[PDB]
Order: structure tokens, then sequence, then C-alpha cells
């Protein structure tokens, strides 16, 4: 039902999202919670749509899915305006979630996938 990896990438978004307690980065962006957001923002990424990539095994890589939360605040710091709650959620987010990706957890979890493998 999950390969190894799934199950790495799964375990890493539940710890990003618990750092999302408002539950902005939950669910998409639309346009109509935010005006112009589609024509500003090329490259949407929320919580939600991580998940169907991982269930839908879109990740090769645990780096992926760090990039893809990079873009996810990225995107919150370019479209929302630096006084918005949003934009200081996003930066929250961003450093707590950078320690969550640290190089030594991301190393240690690919050990562990490359010895459940074959
Ligand atoms: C990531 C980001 O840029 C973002 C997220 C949201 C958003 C807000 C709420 C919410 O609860 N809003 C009420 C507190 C006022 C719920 C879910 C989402 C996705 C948002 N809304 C407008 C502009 C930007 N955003």
């Amino acid at each position: 039902e999950q390969t190894p990896l799934q199950e790495a990438l799964n375990q890493l978004m539940r710890q990003l999202q618990r750092k999302d307690p408002s539950a902005f980065f939950s669910f998409p962006v639309t346009d109509f919670i935010a005006p112009g957001y589609s024509m500003i923002i090329k490259h949407p990424m929320d919580f939600s749509t991580m998940k169907e990539k991982i269930k839908n095994n879109d990740y090769q890589s645990i780096e992926e899915l760090k990039d893809n939360f990079k873009l996810m605040c990225t995107n919150a710091m370019i479209y929302n305006k630096p006084e918005t709650i949003y934009y200081k959620a996003a930066k929250k987010l961003l450093h707590s979630g950078m320690k969550i990706l640290s190089q030594e957890r991301i190393q240690s979890l690919k050990q562990s996938i490359d010895f459940m493998a074959d």
C-alpha cells in the first residue's frame, strides 16, 4: 500500500503540518480568497497537494518534498504583503520546517529507506 519512501514522506508531512496550527497551508489558495493569486503565483503548492503527490508517487526523493515545502512558503511570502498574517505565518513555518527537514534527518531517513529495500 505504501513504499518505504512513501512512508517516510508521509511522516515528514505530518511533522511539517504540526507547525501550521492555523491550517493556512493545509489547502490550496484560490483566487476567491486571494484575488489575482493565479496571475502572480505560477506554481501553487499546499499540504493537501503534497499529500496527493506522495500517494500518486510523484516524488522520487525526500529532496523533492523539501523543495515543494519551500515553494509553499516562498509563494506565500511573494503574494502576501509583509504586514499580513499569512506572510508572518509563512516565515514561521519555513524556519520550523527547515529544522524538521535538516540534512541529518534527510540523510538518516534515506539510509533507512535503502535498508528496507530489496
Ligand atoms: C498560504 C496563503 O497565502 C493563504 C492561505 C489562506 C487561507 C486562509 C484561511 C483562513 O482561515 N482565513 C481566515 C483567517 C481569515 C483558510 C485557508 C486558507 C488556504 C489565505 N487567504 C487569503 C490570502 C492568502 N492565504
